[PDB]
């Protein structure tokens, strides 16, 4: 159990823009609280000459971030009445009350306060953070419950008084409890030494984003995969499970043999051994020559099974998969979500803001593209016409299946491509702070690592479902 109090100064000195750029921090930071699939009960109170709360931790709602996101927003500098006075003391004193009782030794408490550190009214505040330790049991029994209580104070403003600051704040060894609002570097760390990252390493479509990550941190789901003949192959895939890395069926051929594929995760120096590679049953290169379609991509996917099972970490981490009940909770949805549900939210009938990841000389960026899924996609298909040895197929909608899903061209925007050592990768899409793949970089149809018919199709995760939900069955993912 975890309670957050969100005390925030709207008295003269902080000023309407400050005091909106200071919801803003705040509004962030419940965001990415919940990212973490992690539910503190939330308590609002703004504060000048008299407190207000806005919302209070007994509340059945305070442990709704959407709600009290909801409620923060709707809160305006000129709600807050008597600005001409400052008084930190009583703001204080109704965080008290709210920890008050007129389990509790299991609440850990975190007070949040933004202010200029002016207070000019009441006594002194540290009296309160006295009685709030007392209350709650802290630095009585070295049991000293520290863990319990942690104060941090946000400097908002140009003209702040760091020593009023520094006295309310935790004073705990190898942590800061002190950041100028402006200072992101400060908040940042904050964050870090607020949530337990343990308890969020099961998590799929998690990332760690911190400025000191690497590419390794920021695309922990990201597998190399190495095919060596003949000329080598080279392919992108998708951690998925402990066992498993989900990529495209084409980056492989029946000739291959298992210990020539090797692959490479985590920014770990050795590569992997993989104990097999499973091909969709449907998968078949060859199977519409007759059509004139001299490849055929309809179900380019398949599942590469590991020797030896992963670990979790922040640089090897699994990314969420459709339909399943790990995509439900990162989408922050009830239990009793459906896949088409599911459908909608992720792939709705429209241009879908999506990305790819992509190796520019050993680093790792993403790629923003759009997919075609509104009144836009028959355009996207029918440039499959230009792609080459496809100028002979009868009917386009032979090649391109229902499998596959669109991106790349001009319109809504300039749609960066594909290269050919991204094939197999993830198409992902970006949702609550979390990375969910809807497809796997299958074709395009310009090799252009630009023309407006240089598009790229991917298959279609929903459309492979019966089979992602057979062959990872027994992986604990949960698929509904
Ligand atoms: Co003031
Ligand atoms: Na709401
Ligand atoms: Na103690
Ligand atoms: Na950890
Ligand atoms: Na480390
Ligand atoms: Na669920
Ligand atoms: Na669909």
């Amino acid at each position: 159990s975890m309670n957050i109090y969100l005390v925030l100064d709207g008295s003269d000195s902080i000023g309407a823009s400050n005091f909106t750029g200071a919801k803003k921090v705040l509004v962030n930071l419940i965001e990415k609280v919940a990212s973490y699939g992690v539910k503190p009960r939330y308590g609002l109170v703004t504060y000048a000459t008299y407190p207000k709360i806005w919302v209070k931790v007994s509340e059945a709602d305070s442990s709704n971030a959407d709600w009290v996101t909801k409620q923060l927003n709707e809160i305006n500098y000129e709600d807050h009445k008597l600005k001409s006075g400052t008084n930190t003391k009583k703001a204080l004193q109704a965080v008290y009350s709210m920890m008050s009782w007129p389990g509790w030794n299991r609440t850990r408490h975190v007070i949040i306060l933004m202010t200029d550190g002016l207070h000019n009214m009441g006594g002194d505040p540290i009296t309160v953070i006295d009685e709030i330790r007392d209350l709650l049991y802290i630095g009585k029994d070295r049991n000293p419950r520290e863990d319990y209580l942690d104060v941090y104070v946000f400097g908002v403003g140009p003209l702040v008084n760091q020593v009023n600051i520094n006295a309310l704040a935790s004073k705990k060894d190898n942590e800061q409890h002190v950041c100028k609002v402006k200072d992101m570097e400060c908040l940042e760390d904050v964050f870090y030494q607020m949530i337990d990252e343990s308890q969020s390493l099961s998590l799929c479509g998690m990332v760690w984003e911190h400025r000191k990550g690497t590419d390794y941190h920021k695309q922990p789901w990201q597998a190399k995969i190495s095919v060596i003949r003949k000329g080598h192959e080279s392919c992108m895939g998708a951690v998925v499970s402990e066992y498993f890395v989900l990529t495209a069926a084409h980056c492989f051929t029946v000739d291959d043999k298992e210990h020539s594929i090797k692959v490479s995760v985590g920014g770990e120096k050795r590569d992997l051994e993989i104990e097999v590679v499973l091909f969709h049953p449907n998968y078949n290169i060859n199977g519409k020559k007759e059509a004139g379609i001299p490849e055929f991509y309809d179900y380019d996917v398949a599942l590469i099974k590991l020797k030896n099972k992963l670990k979790y970490g922040q640089t090897i981490r699994p990314i969420c998969l459709p339909c399943t009940e790990g995509t439900t909770r990162a989408l922050r949805l009830p239990p009793t979500t459906t896949c088409q549900q599911q459908k909608e939210e992720l792939l709705p009938a429209q241009d879908i803001k999506a990305l790819f990841v992509s190796e520019e000389e050993k680093k790792l960026t993403r790629k923003e593209v759009y997919i075609k899924n509104g009144d836009k996609k028959g355009s996207c298909e029918r440039d499959a016409q230009y792609a080459p040895g496809y100028d002979k197929v009868k009917d386009i909608s032979e090649v391109v299946t229902p499998r596959f899903l669109c991106t790349g061209g001009v319109s809504p925007y300039a749609d960066p491509n594909t290269c050919r050592g991204d094939s197999g990768g993830p198409l992902i899409v970006h949702k609550r702070s979390r990375f969910i793949q809807v497809g796997v970089i299958s074709w395009g149809v310009v090799d252009v690592c630009v023309p407006a018919h240089a598009r790229d199709f991917h298959i279609n995760l929903f459309q492979v479902l019966p089979w992602l939900k057979e062959k990872l069955q027994d992986e604990d993912l949960g698929f509904l």
